[PDB]
């Protein structure tokens, strides 16, 4: 998904990385890459949108860690 690209590359749904310019100057392309990196915005659901992970997997992971900490705090309450 990342390296294989031709004339256009969309690694995450909100960012497009074009191919190097025809004029082929490394300074200008460096500036262009830095600018297009700066213009990006990272959404709150980046872990599921920017990555290829489904939302269900992220929710399942959050639920698993929540139940783990809930079990630990339940036990600690018994420990007194």
């Amino acid at each position: 998904h990342v390296f294989c690209g031709s004339d256009n590359l969309q690694i995450v749904p909100g960012v497009r990385i074009p191919q190097p310019l025809l004029q082929q100057s490394e300074e200008e392309e460096r500036a262009r890459l830095t600018a297009i990196l700066s213009n990006t915005i990272e959404p709150a659901d980046s872990l599921s949108s920017w990555l290829q992970l489904p939302r269900e997997s992220i929710l399942n992971y959050e639920r698993l860690q929540a139940k783990e900490v809930a079990s630990s705090t339940e036990q600690l309450l018994q420990e007194m």
